[PDB]
């Protein structure tokens, strides 16, 4: 009878159709052993609940009727997957939410899922950590960096970090930043994990209605799966219905950030809720993600920390090396290509293809925020991730205080808004002031005094 129990639905397998060789005909092929057949719903049969699991299961060896979707071959029923996550280990008892969401949950159900029912309050800032996926490591100078850096951009703002949740990426990274750093007011950073259901290793843990489910965070069942991460405190486990697959993830991360931004940021203030990416380690399909980010509809810009290992040291190599408008000069080419050769072994064809989508994001150089760890004065990624949302935007010089005066933070308005050259217009600085005094905004109104304001 609750919000969750009649609005959200969970999906599962139920048009068994094979994707093995049988010994003759439409059944085994191992031996008999009357298991191991191989669904495209991704489990087995015996795994399909109690029924739809049978014989004349779908020369012909399963062809031509293959046609495998999780549009016409699913069947969508109420999640059983809804509660808590209370992390069995490292001492401090870490309480995180969770539900099953199926991929096609429209999205505003998943607006009214985070500030209605979790009771969250709306964002100010949305950080999208992207880059690796694959357990890489991080040289102690950065990683005390980026940790210090992500950590206060989310305090100062009021700010959600979207990871993949997973603790097989940089989920674990943007974890292990909120453990080696402050736990004071970590209370107050929504940090929310956006993963399948067919990846997670314990989702027979989880399923039952509202309830404190006990969950492992170790253990290490030869990680053929991965496992949640211990220090998100929200979960958003998208499901498609498959097992073992990677991909319902994407779509309703996006669409979330989406309606984020459609999002209004104060009752004054009349803008969107600003949304930011983050890019640690990368692989070649973080390039096509930072091509779409920068090209939809008023873009995201990308914050790119190099030295942090694979493809952002790439997007930071051709960022040193091109033109204001994105041009290399004529005789660097075969100088780029030998490098994403080492990095990412495919060669000649498909390293030529990643260096066209790379020149695509040099068209929009205005976007791209580079983070030169250590050998930098212009440090604390903390400014570097709120900066990168004034400058590129192309926004009114108004619209750069205005979003700093939502975030309480002086120090981006007066370095960075605040700088020889703006040219103010005549209503700008008086209305900043009204906003000032109504939000409660001390030490902006002593900046807007020593500014020109009566």
């Amino acid at each position: 009878k609750s919000w969750i129990e009649s609005t959200l639905t969970k999906r599962e397998c139920v048009y068994i159709i094979p994707s093995s060789k049988d010994p003759h005909r439409c059944l085994p092929g191992c031996q008999i052993c009357q298991q191991l057949v191989r669904c495209f719903c991704g489990r087995l049969v015996k795994q399909h609940a109690c029924f739809t699991a049978s014989l004349a299961m779908k020369e012909h060896f399963n062809q031509a009727i293959e046609e495998w979707s999780v549009e016409k071959h699913t069947e969508q029923s109420p999640t059983d997957a809804y509660g808590v996550i209370n992390f069995q280990g490292g001492s401090h008892s870490y309480r995180a939410k969770y539900v099953r969401l199926s991929y096609d949950t429209k999205p505003e159900i998943i607006l009214q899922l985070l500030l209605k029912e979790w009771q969250m309050e709306l964002p100010k800032l949305v950080i999208s950590v992207h880059g690796g996926m694959q357990k890489f490591e991080l040289h102690p100078r950065i990683k005390q960096l980026l940790g210090k850096g992500l950590i206060k951009a989310a305090v100062t703002t009021g700010a959600w970090i979207l990871t993949g949740g997973v603790n097989t990426g940089v989920a674990k990274h943007v974890g292990d930043a909120l453990k080696e750093h402050a736990s004071r007011s970590s209370r107050k950073i929504c940090t929310i994990g956006i993963a399948p259901w067919g990846v997670i290793e314990n989702r027979n843990d989880l399923v039952g209605r509202d309830v404190v489910a006990p969950y492992q965070t170790l253990l290490n069942p030869l990680s053929k799966l991965n496992v949640l991460n211990n220090l998100h405190s929200h979960f958003i486990l998208v499901d498609d219905g498959t097992v073992g697959k990677y991909g319902a993830e994407v779509r309703l991360r996006r669409e979330l950030e989406k309606t984020i931004n459609q999002q209004r940021i104060h009752a004054r203030i009349g803008q969107g809720v600003p949304v930011v990416a983050l890019i640690f380690e990368g692989g070649p399909n973080v390039i096509l993600t930072v091509l779409e980010y920068l090209q939809e509809s008023p873009p995201v810009p990308v914050v790119v920390c190099e030295g942090t290992g694979r493809a952002a040291d790439l997007l930071a190599y051709i960022h040193k090396q091109t033109e204001e408008g994105g041009n290399l000069p004529d005789a660097a080419e075969p100088d780029i290509i030998s490098t994403i050769k080492k990095t990412f072994n495919f060669g000649q064809s498909e390293a030529v293809h990643l260096f066209q989508t790379m020149m695509e994001c040099m068209k929009k150089k205005e976007l791209i925020t580079v983070f030169h760890i250590g050998s930098e004065d212009h440090q604390d990624i903390d400014v570097a991730i709120l900066t990168a949302l004034l400058k590129g935007t192309n926004a009114s010089a108004f619209d750069q205080l205005i979003l700093t005066l939502a975030w309480d933070r002086v120090d981006i308005a007066k370095n960075h808004v605040f700088v020889y050259g703006q040219q103010w217009l005549v209503g700008s600085l008086e209305q900043a002031m009204l906003d000032a005094l109504v939000m409660d905004r001390v030490s902006f109104v002593k900046l807007l005094i020593e500014n020109g304001v009566s």
